[PDB]
């Protein structure tokens, strides 16, 4: 019932006890994987959490938001198939077309999302590979960055002052790094302790770890 967070955990003290930027020559390039490429992260994200809860949209043009409430609202990348997820975690499927009055407010709230992130955000990982939709389990800001935990298992982190991001995957056990310059790279985490890597992302995954703790604490 961990949701992944225990193995993401161990993953990530392991990466960090390497002290991967420590070394005569950091092989950063060696580490990257192909096959660890993720499937699915949050590519805009709104805080509307004053009055109504988490909207976002993943990498497939999906949108999903947490309610307040503690209930989940997804529309598909069709634009009109729904996912509801009741507090107790039960799930139906609808559509926009056809929807029943107990969810207008909730759909006209996801369409106000829908159309803000569209007009107003630019979406992360816009020029990466094409090549189950998860939802979101929990969230959290703290000063320096939104931690994003989705259901399948992964961790995603958005840095504010730089704009960099980490994509954690605790079932491939890898790291998505979205730099500066919006460059995408994945790497195994045990090859970062092999290979090493820069300083930059060695700080990153440290903070991770931190926030991964977060989350373990915060159930």
């Amino acid at each position: 019932f961990d949701c992944h967070l225990s193995d993401m955990l161990q993953q990530l003290h392991s990466v960090n006890a390497s002290k991967p930027s420590e070394r005569g020559l950091v092989r950063q390039e060696e580490a990257e994987d192909p096959a660890c490429i993720p499937i699915f992260w949050v590519s805009k994200w709104v805080d509307y959490s004053d009055k109504y809860g988490l909207g976002y949209q993943l990498c497939d043009n999906s949108v999903g938001v947490l309610f307040n409430d503690s209930t989940r609202l997804i529309l598909y990348n069709d634009g009109d198939s729904l996912q509801y997820i009741e507090r107790d975690g039960t799930e139906s499927y609808l559509t926009v077309s056809s929807h029943p009055n107990s969810l207008m407010k909730k759909i006209t709230l996801l369409k106000y999302f829908r159309n803000y992130m569209s007009e107003h955000l630019l979406k992360a990982g816009a020029n990466i590979t094409p090549r189950r939709l998860p939802y979101l389990r929990t969230w959290f800001r703290t000063r320096s960055a939104i931690i994003l935990h989705l259901s399948n298992g992964s961790v995603q982190i958005n840095f504010f002052q730089d704009h960099t991001k980490l994509i954690l995957c605790p079932l491939m056990a890898a790291v998505t790094y979205i730099d500066e310059k919006r460059d995408f790279r994945t790497y195994r985490l045990s090859l970062l302790e092999e290979y090493g890597c820069c300083k930059e992302l060695a700080s990153r995954l440290r903070y991770a770890r931190t926030m991964v703790d977060k989350l373990l604490s915060s159930r």
